[PDB]
């Protein structure tokens, strides 16, 4: 049992290693319970759920930052195109098991050799699935950083105001085998993922309506109108109308999402309600936002500067925080213009079609949509994964999906890495000298820890690109940093913080379409 | 796991050993930090740095003094004109954990079984090394002290004010493979020395302008002067003049280093400002001492009694202190002499060369000069090595360096012994029964303690001279000792405090050149 946290390149495929230390308390007083929300004292209805909370605990590694230092994500991303997880395994290991005693002012915490803790991992897929969601409690990104183990809980199928229905399901975890573990036992772990695609890690250098040859002409002939008398006029597009071409592919379906910009606040309405102006889609007669959505390009080349999209791109905090309105300066806001090839401007809405037809004495009109679909013929991108980002997301068992790419970013998956779910076994105190069939209530006060580590294959994809000028490359640019008052760039800061500087996605070097 | 401090004398190679206990404290409340100083309130820019220290700790076994007693110190140097070091291991073991509860006045210690420490070497040389500083925190040279282990901290680039530049670089020591240490385990590790020329432990018994016959003439005929013509006159040295030999080599290279008379004051001026006299080189903009410098005679025979130079030689402790300001009977302070046949006299600036171009009506003149630097045909000896001085040195990585010996002494190496970190878990404290995000600040205060033993493997060179007179030895010369205030040199004082009494170099036995 041992520290190791490091990464081992090996030509095409790299291996992480990472080792944390956690720390467990008693959850719930022993005790599950239902809970729900109507709505009221919140947003509204649209808030309402109902549930159950658990005594028991789990373990999160999902986001990159876990897995990869700075420095290793640079050696990645200006290096290699692409990247896909292989195989995973994890230790729980030193566990340790401690008692507190409160005598007036004073605690004490001592140590108890014997007292035990329950671990299983779940790979049926039995219990509900909360990974995923993007919540709070993933490993800390720097290595010698104590968390949290959060709290499991989960919503079920739920009617008006929140309250529970026939196939609202309540489950007992006790009723899962688990091993028990004492200080000097530990718990391991295997899981190999299953085929997926690489991640796309390169920048378009092409759009989508240049890919002819620039000097020609077409052999296909257009259509140019009619003449005063109504005769159809033929027009040959060429070097002097590259629009006009005709072409088989074409962009990327979207739905209209509103712009905004993060920098300047001459280009930005006053008082916009964020809430009223997001897209949403309904289910059960409530609504949800729709976020981020499917990615749109947030700017492109030639756009006024911080142009951005309301709600559809992802924002980091620069440190862990709890803040529910935390200030534009503590925030990372990520930037997708790599896609700007393939994927049109969100707010753009400049699609036309045909709105009627056409009659001598009645004249072809046109309009613009805030709708486009999916139709035969189109390409699109992906999303960008980021250093700081989700890993992998659980794709719903359903009868049917369209691309099963979560929408947050990484990679979906039919059978994702298991749920692994932990607690302290509970200990009685004193009963009293005469039989008593109640269950007990009173326990001793207790918590736990221990250290974690984590190991991931990953596969890699080198880069062959054969043009002759230099290409973009992510480095470590700024003027000076104060040590009394900053520190170093993703360093430590004069208050022993980690700080995440700036958001780095994956999309560096280019490739032509 | 056993104790052992002795050392055996086999042949042409001897074996050191030595054990030692160490305290460990928790450094930093276990976080990292940045570190400036401007220089304002200090000496002023050129004392400015920029750097950070960690909550780890490391082990410093560099000075001789570790390795040898003044007994075995005395057999080496009394029988033998070289030394080299050759092979090393190193165990910690017999480590212990302890907690620490404060209640009210009364503070109680207790013993952790189950809480760990971790240990690693840096074989790869992968963070900034900083022995060969000679710096404070090395183990003591009385076998029964307890010595505390120093916090590591390092330097990196900077610019103006101690500010950090685009270079500066943030190491974290988690990101390291580490073996965690229970009661009952135990660290290893083995080194071998690259090969390294024997130090020289002779004194020169001849000098470099008397090596010829002295009852003869040369062959060589040399070149008078001219007459009152201006014909050239020759002349041919012989015994009545050795001085104007043709000779083959030419003593060793200077910077003129100023003189300064430690034992008689009427020799100095009045008011010398140490710093302002001193020699020193720039570097980015600033300056910076240097010493001791490049190895001159710090006196020769004639000269006045007390004769040395200002920064020129090394000056110990006689105890372990902490004073800024010690006195002068508080200290040892070397001479160098032994090298007076190759090495001119620091402060002498006695080179001659020819200032002009002589022709009929301008006569030739010369100047003497401060500064003479390495030529083709000159020979030098390096500064000698003490009991209280340090063993290697770490060769910088650079495309070039000259005659890369130490100037504070010692052995230059491209690949020095490793350091060998160590520091305490971190243990946290009793978490909140609410689930928070934010990293966990409150933790058990603890520290560690245990036994380091170290063995080096040294060969040795036997002196075979066939003088036929007796030698001068290295003795134990003292009238007598107070045992109620003093004690025996090399030995306990009354208040059981180790002393040394005078320092001791290795140059006894006598060579000609």
């Amino acid at each position: 049992g041992d520290w190791h946290c490091d990464t081992k390149w090996m030509g095409d495929h790299v291996i992480t290693k990472s080792t944390r230390t956690w720390v467990l308390p008693t959850y719930g007083n022993h005790l599950y319970g239902p809970i729900n929300f109507d709505g009221t004292t919140g947003s509204g209805a649209n808030a309402a759920y109902a549930g159950y909370k658990t005594p028991w605990g789990y373990f999160d590694f999902n986001r990159f930052h876990c897995h990869f230092s700075p420095r290793d994500w640079q050696r990645l991303i200006n290096n290699h195109t692409g990247i896909r997880p292989k195989g995973l395994k994890i230790k729980v290991f030193n566990v340790q098991v401690k008692e507190v005693t409160t005598q007036d002012s004073t605690k004490t915490i001592a140590n108890n050799l014997t007292s035990t803790v329950q671990i299983f991992a779940d790979e049926n897929y039995d219990l509900p699935y909360v990974l995923g969601s993007a919540t709070q409690g993933t490993f800390p990104p720097f290595p010698n950083d104590v968390f949290m183990l959060p709290q499991y809980a989960y919503c079920t199928l739920q009617g008006n105001s929140g309250k529970f229905v026939d196939r609202s399901a309540f489950y007992c975890l006790e009723y899962f085998p688990s091993q028990m573990l004492r200080t000097g036992n530990n718990f391991e772990f295997q899981f190999k993922f299953e085929e997926v695609p690489f991640h796309s890690g390169w920048a378009q250098s092409q759009s989508l309506d240049r890919l002819m040859n620039p000097l020609l002409d077409q052999y296909l002939i257009g259509d140019y109108g009619t003449d005063a008398s109504g005769n159809l006029i033929y027009h040959r597009a060429g070097p002097n109308d590259l629009n006009e071409f005709y072409k088989n592919w074409a962009p990327a379906p979207y739905e209209c999402i509103q712009n905004i910009n993060s920098s300047d606040n001459t280009k930005n309405a006053n008082s916009i309600n964020g809430s009223n102006s997001t897209n949403k889609w309904g289910l059960q007669g409530r609504q949800a936002w729709d976020a981020p959505g499917f990615v749109q390009a947030s700017t492109y080349e030639g756009a006024a500067a911080g142009q951005s999209l309301l709600n559809g791109v992802l924002t980091f905090d620069k440190s862990s925080a709890t803040t529910s309105s935390p200030a534009a300066t503590a925030v990372n806001r990520t930037i997708e213009d790599e896609i700007q090839g393939t994927n049109n401007f969100g707010n753009a809405r400049n699609n036309i079609v045909a709105i009627n037809q056409q009659t001598k004495g009645t004249n072809p009109t046109t309009g613009s949509t805030s709708q486009f679909e999916t139709m035969p013929g189109m390409v699109w991108s992906n999303r960008d994964i980021y250093l700081q980002g989700p890993i992998w997301a659980k794709i719903p068992n359903t009868d049917g999906h369209f691309h099963p790419s979560p929408r947050m970013g990484g990679f979906g998956l039919k059978h994702p890495p298991p749920m692994i779910l932990i607690k302290n076994t509970p200990v009685p105190a004193d009963p009293p000298t005469t039989f008593n069939p109640m269950p007990q209530t009173s326990f001793i006060t207790e918590y736990s820890t221990g250290q974690v580590t984590v190991e991931m294959l990953w596969e890699v994809q080198k880069e062959s690109s054969k043009r002759w000028n230099p290409e973009v490359q992510f480095t470590s640019n700024f003027g000076t940093s104060d040590p009394a008052v900053d520190g170093i760039p993703f360093g430590i800061n004069n208050l022993g913080t980690y700080v995440e500087s700036r958001p780095i996605g994956t999309r560096y070097i280019s490739k032509h379409l």
